[PDB]
């Protein structure tokens, strides 16, 4: 099995640890962990293209879209594949992520290793909204932590 960790960071108080884990290099990638520090409610987790060695949320940018494909949630058809919709923070502040994906991958011409894990300010409207923008962030505000997607050490 093939496995990856991402250090979620950023510069307030938003922090966490997210393992992925893939058992066959064309199966499902589990995604589970914790971030802690957010606002109770939904926030919207996405892989993001940037792979450069950038500090910070900066640069973190465009959903991860190789296919070059319109912005839905993970369950939906039409969906980039970072596209791994919201996760809920309870009244604490912590968010416990629990996943299966059938879209990303950690092997092959598209892995989501190297690229940067991100999680958002508020909901991913999973592209259901009333704007272009929804059709291509989801509209899910500031990115509040990051980290990238490295290979288990
Ligand atoms: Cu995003
Ligand atoms: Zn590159
Ligand atoms: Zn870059
Ligand atoms: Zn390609
Ligand atoms: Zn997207």
């Amino acid at each position: 099995a093939t496995k990856a960790v991402a250090v979620l960071k950023g510069d307030g108080p938003v922090q966490g640890i997210i393992n992925f884990e893939q058992k066959e290099s064309n199966g499902p990638v589990k995604v589970w962990g914790s971030i802690k520090g957010l606002t109770e409610g939904l926030h919207g987790f996405h892989v993001h293209e940037e792979e450069d060695n950038t500090a910070g949320c900066t640069s973190a940018g465009p959903h991860f879209n190789p296919l070059s494909r319109k912005h839905g949630g993970p369950k939906d058809e039409e969906r980039h594949v970072g596209d791994l919709g919201n996760v809920t923070a309870d009244k604490d502040g912590v968010a416990d992520v629990s996943i299966e994906d059938s879209v990303i991958s950690l092997s092959g011409d598209h892995a989501i290793i190297g690229r940067t894990l991100v999680v958002h300010e508020k909901a991913d409207d999973l592209g259901k909204g009333g704007n272009e923008e929804s059709t291509k962030t989801g509209n899910a505000g500031s990115r509040l932590a990051c980290g990238v997607i490295g290979i288990a050490q």
